[PDB]
C-alpha cells in the first residue's frame, strides 16, 4: 500500500509578478510561494515529504480544458513588453500577465499533472502541489482571478482520460467561487464539485448569480454541483465545521470518490485581506483529516489563494501535517454556526435533497492588522499505537506499532490499590492483566508525547470500563468521550458534565439528559448507511463541540463492524487523536481493522445506497433533543419566539 506525502514546488512559480499599478491584483505576489515552502521547511514538514519535480503541462493536456484560441493567445505573452501585456490583461477580468507567467502556468498545471500521477500510481498516499498562478477561475477560453489556466480542472479531467475513473470529488475551500471549475463539470455526473464562498448576496466578486445554492449542475450533472454561499463575513470555524458535518461530508461519503483533488485556497482563513473570515489555521487541518478517509486517501491537494502571508503559512502546514498523519490540535469554542451560515446551510440542503439521500427526508412532511495565536506543535508519536491482544497471540503489526504487556512495578502496585478499594472479591489474573494493560496504556498515552492511542483486549466489561475511565478522568483529563458499541449499561456517570456517551444499541432506549446520545438502528441490509449518517450528522458534532481530552471506545463480543475503521479515522481528530478501544473478547478481523485505523492506515471505500425511514427519523429526533445543548448539530435556522 501507498505511503508517504507528496510535496511538489518549484521556485520558478515564483517568478512573475505585477508589472503596474492595479489595486485589485496587488495581492497576488511570488512571496506567497516563497512563504509557504519556507514556513514547511521551518517546521520539518518538507524534509519528511517525498520532493517531486514540476513538469510542464503539454499542448495536449492543456486542450482537455482549454480551447487552442485561448491556448494560442496566451502562448504569445512571453513575447510582449508590459504596455502589450497591459492591453492584454485588459481583456479579463482581474488578472496580470508578465513575460514568465505562460511558463509558470504550465508549470502549475503539469506539477498538478504529477501530483495526480504520483497518488494514482501509489508511489505516495497523497501530497500537496504549492503552484502559482491559481486555477479555479480559469475558463475555457478566458484567464480570471489571477488564474490563466486551471489546474485542478486539468487534473480531474486528467484522471478520467488516464486513469478511467468514474467518481471524482473536488472540494473548493479557497474563500473565492470557483466558477471555471463549476462550468468545466456542469454537465458531468462523475465529477462533484462542492464550494463554499464569500457572496454577499452576489454583492462580492466575481458577483455571479450561479455562484448561488440554486446551481445544482445541469442536465445529467444536476445535483453534481454544491454552492455554499457565505452571505456575511467573519465565519467561524462553526460555520466551517457544520459546512462540513452538514452539507459536504454526506455528499461526499455517498458519492464515494475514486479521487479527491482539494483547490486549497487559504484566503478563507483568519486575517485574509479578501476573505474576511475567522475561522483558524487550525481549522485546516480537520478539513483535511475529515476528507482523508475517503478513496482510501488518495487525495491531492493544489494551492490556490491565500494572501495574508501569516495565516497562508500556518494553514499550508496545518494541512501538510494532516497529510502527514500528524495528530489533530484540539478545536476549542466550537458552538452553533451563526444564523446567516445556517440559512444558507438549510438552503442548499434543501434545493439538493431531490438528488442525494441524506437529505432525502426533507423533501417531504412525513419525513421532515488581526491577531490571533500561534499553533502549538504537532509532533508524531514515537510509536503511534500500541496493542495489547490476549497472551499468547502475535500479530503482524504496521510500522508505527508495538505490543505492550510490561507491566511496571509502580503500575502493579495501583492495579492492587485499585482492587483492593473498589473489587474486594476478584481473584481472575486475567482481568487483573487486563487491567495492568488499561493502566500502562494509558500512562503511555497522556504522559508522553511518543504514544498516541492503544487497543486492548479485554475480558470483563465493567471492571475494565471503571479503571480505565476513572483513571483517565484521574490523570486528569478534562473531558472523556465515551462511544460505546453493545447493550446494556456500563460504570459511566455522565452527571457531571465530563463525560459525554455516544451509544449505538439493538434496543430502543429512552434518552433522559443532554450528555448521552443513544442511537438504536434498525438490523438489515442498510445499517452501513445509516451509521454513516448518524456519524457525520450527529456524533461528530457533539464529540467536536465537546472537545474530549480522551475518546475511550468499547465494543462488547456480541457485536455491522465494516463502518468501525470509518469512525476510528474519523473520532481521531478529537483529543489529539489520543483513543483507547477496548475490545471483549478477541477477533482477529476487528482488532487488525482497529490496530490499522488507530495506526493512520487508509481504510477500504465502503462503495454503496439509502438509510431506512424509520432511522432517518430517529436520528432528527436526536437532533431536536440534543441541538439546543449542542448547536454544532443545527442545520437550520432556529425559530425566534
Ligand atoms: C481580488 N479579486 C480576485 C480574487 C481571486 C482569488 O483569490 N481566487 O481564489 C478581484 C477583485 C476585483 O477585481 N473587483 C473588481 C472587479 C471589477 C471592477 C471593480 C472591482
Ligand atoms: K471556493
Ligand atoms: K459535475
Ligand atoms: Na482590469
Ligand atoms: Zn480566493
Amino acid at each position: 500500500a501507498a505511503s508517504g506525502s507528496a510535496l511538489i514546488f518549484d521556485e520558478e512559480m515564483s517568478r512573475y509578478k505585477l508589472l503596474w499599478t492595479d489595486p485589485e491584483c496587488e495581492i497576488e505576489v511570488p512571496e506567497r510561494l516563497t512563504v509557504s515552502y519556507e514556513a514547511l521547511r521551518t517546521h520539518g514538514l518538507a524534509q519528511r515529504c517525498k520532493a517531486v519535480p514540476v513538469r510542464q503541462a503539454t499542448e495536449q493536456e492543456i486542450l482537455l480544458a482549454h480551447s487552442e484560441e485561448y491556448l494560442e493567445a496566451v502562448k504569445q505573452t512571453p513575447g510582449m513588453n508590459v504596455e502589450e501585456l497591459m492591453a492584454f490583461s485588459k481583456k479579463y477580468n482581474a488578472v496580470y500577465f508578465h513575460q514568465n507567467i505562460y511558463h509558470c502556468a504550465k508549470l502549475a498545471a503539469g506539477a498538478t499533472l504529477q501530483l495526480v500521477d504520483s497518488v494514482m500510481k501509489r508511489e505516495v498516499r497523497n501530497g500537496m502541489a504549492l503552484v502559482r498562478p491559481p486555477g479555479h477561475h480559469s475558463q475555457r477560453s478566458a484567464a480570471n482571478g489571477f488564474c490563466v489556466f486551471n489546474n485542478v480542472a486539468f487534473a480531474a479531467l486528467y484522471a478520467k482520460k488516464n486513469y478511467n475513473l468514474n467518481r471524482i470529488l473536488i472540494v473548493d475551500w479557497d474563500v473565492h467561487h470557483g466558477q471555471g471549475i463549476q462550468y468545466c463539470f456542469e454537465e458531468d455526473p462523475s465529477v462533484l464539485y462542492f464550494s463554499w464562498h464569500r457572496y454577499e448576496h452576489q454583492s462580492f466578486w466575481p458577483n455571479l448569480p450561479e455562484s448561488d445554492y440554486s446551481s445544482v449542475g445541469k442536465g445529467k450533472g444536476s445535483g453534481f454541483n454544491i454552492n455554499l454561499p457565505w452571505n456575511k463575513v467573519g465565519m467561524t470555524n462553526s460555520d466551517y465545521l457544520a459546512a462540513f458535518f452538514h452539507v459536504l461530508l454526506p455528499v461526499a461519503y455517498e458519492f464515494d470518490p475514486e479521487l479527491v483533488i482539494v483547490s486549497a485556497g487559504f484566503d478563507s482563513a483568519i486575517g485574509d485581506p479578501e476573505g474576511e473570515m475567522c475561522a483558524l489555521p487550525e481549522i485546516f487541518a480537520h478539513l483535511t483529516h475529515l476528507l482523508m478517509p475517503l478513496a482510501a486517501g488518495k487525495m491531492c491537494v493544489v494551492l490556490e489563494g491565500g494572501y495574508n502571508l501569516t495565516s497562508l503559512g500556518q494553514s499550508v502546514c496545518q494541512t501538510v501535517h494532516s497529510l502527514l498523519g500528524d495528530p489533530t490540535p484540539r478545536i476549542s469554542g466550537l458552538g452553533t454556526a451563526c444564523d446567516s451560515a445556517l440559512e444558507s446551510i438549510q438552503n442548499v440542503r434543501n434545493v439538493q435533497s431531490s438528488y442525494w439521500s441524506s437529505f432525502k427526508h426533507l423533501a417531504q412532511s412525513e419525513t421532515n492588522d488581526i491577531v490571533w495565536p500561534e499553533p502549538l506543535k504537532r509532533m508524531p508519536a514515537s510509536v503511534r499505537t500500541v496493542v495489547v491482544p490476549p497472551p499468547g497471540v502475535e500479530l503482524t503489526l504496521p510500522k508505527n506499532c508495538q505490543h505492550s504487556g510490561d507491566i511496571s512495578e509502580s503500575t502493579a502496585k495501583e492495579v492492587q490499590r485499585i482492587r483492593d478499594k473498589h473489587f474486594h472479591d476478584l481473584t481472575d489474573q486475567n482481568i487483573l492483566r487486563s487491567l495492568g494493560n488499561i493502566i500502562s496504556v494509558l500512562d503511555r498515552m497522556m504522559r508522553s508525547d511518543e504514544v498516541c492511542n492503544g487497543c486492548v483486549v479485554v475480558s470483563d466489561l465493567s471492571v475494565s470500563v471503571q479503571c480505565a475511565l476513572q483513571h483517565a478522568l484521574t490523570e486528569p483529563a478534562e473531558r472523556v468521550l465515551v462511544v460505546y458499541v453493545g447493550d446494556g449499561e456500563l460504570p459511566v456517570k455522565t452527571n457531571d458534565g465530563k463525560v459525554f456517551l455516544v451509544q449505538i444499541c439493538t434496543k430502543e432506549t429512552e434518552d433522559k439528559c443532554v450528555n448521552r446520545l443513544t442511537l438504536c438502528l434498525r438490523e438489515g441490509e442498510s445499517l452501513t448507511a445509516g451509521f454513516m449518517q448518524a456519524l457525520l450528522g450527529l456524533i461528530l458534532p457533539v464529540a467536536y463541540e465537546f472537545n474530549p481530552a480522551l475518546v475511550l471506545g468499547i465494543v462488547e463480543e456480541t457485536a455491522l463492524m465494516r463502518v468501525w475503521g470509518h469512525m476510528t479515522c474519523l473520532i481521531q481528530g478529537l483529543a489529539r487523536g489520543r483513543m483507547l478501544t477496548l475490545l471483549q473478547g478477541y477477533d482477529k478481523d476487528l482488532l487488525e481493522l482497529t490496530v490499522s485505523a488507530l495506526s493512520g492506515a487508509s481504510i477500504s471505500p465502503l462503495g454503496p445506497r439509502a438509510p431506512k425511514p424509520e432511522d432517518v427519523e430517529m436520528m432528527e429526533k436526536q437532533r431536536q433533543r440534543l441541538q439546543e445543548r449542542w448547536g454544532l448539530l443545527r442545520c437550520t435556522v432556529s425559530e425566534s419566539w
